[PDB]
């Protein structure tokens, strides 16, 4: 189920982090464009360098302080709180982080592991809904 895939994802945070990233910007290549430092940079120029993972694992560690602390897939008001109100997330609407939970959720049906993937579907949709409530557009 979910807290397992959390433990998951925990167990291996970084390779998860970077392949999930990856796939992200890679389906919706546009979004590129929010990470100034990673165009025109393949794949495995990105998994060489230390920042790439250091950002990436960072962004992960935090999702998954969100998703451990939801109740049945529902985040804390709080936490969208968080999301919306740091500096870095300031120019994002609901869609950068839709783009993301749907490459989530598609990297999970790709995988060949037991991922609980409609689960994080309904945790995307349920933290999209909560940072449009703390007043991201
Ligand atoms: C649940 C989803 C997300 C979480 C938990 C999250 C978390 C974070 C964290 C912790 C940082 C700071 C990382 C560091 O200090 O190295 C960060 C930075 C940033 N985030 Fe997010 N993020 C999320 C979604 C997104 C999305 C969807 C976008 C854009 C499409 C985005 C764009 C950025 C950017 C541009 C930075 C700053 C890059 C940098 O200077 O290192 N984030 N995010």
């Amino acid at each position: 189920g979910f807290k397992q895939d959390i433990a998951t994802i925990r167990g291996d945070l970084r390779t998860y982090a970077q392949d999930i990233f990856l796939a992200f910007l890679n389906k919706y290549p546009d979004e590129r464009r929010y990470f100034k430092n990673y165009v025109g940079k393949s794949d495995q120029e990105l998994k060489s360098m230390a920042k790439f993972g250091d950002h990436t694992e960072k962004v992960f560690n935090l999702m998954m302080e969100v998703a451990d602390r939801a109740t049945d897939c529902v985040p804390l008001a709080s936490d969208a709180n968080t999301l919306v109100q740091m500096k870095q997330h300031s120019s994002l609407t609901t869609g950068n982080f839709e783009k993301l939970f749907v490459a989530l959720v598609e990297y999970m049906r790709a995988s060949g592991q037991s991922f609980d993937s409609q689960s994080w579907d309904r945790f995307g949709k349920n933290l999209v809904s909560a940072l449009s409530s703390a007043g991201m557009k």
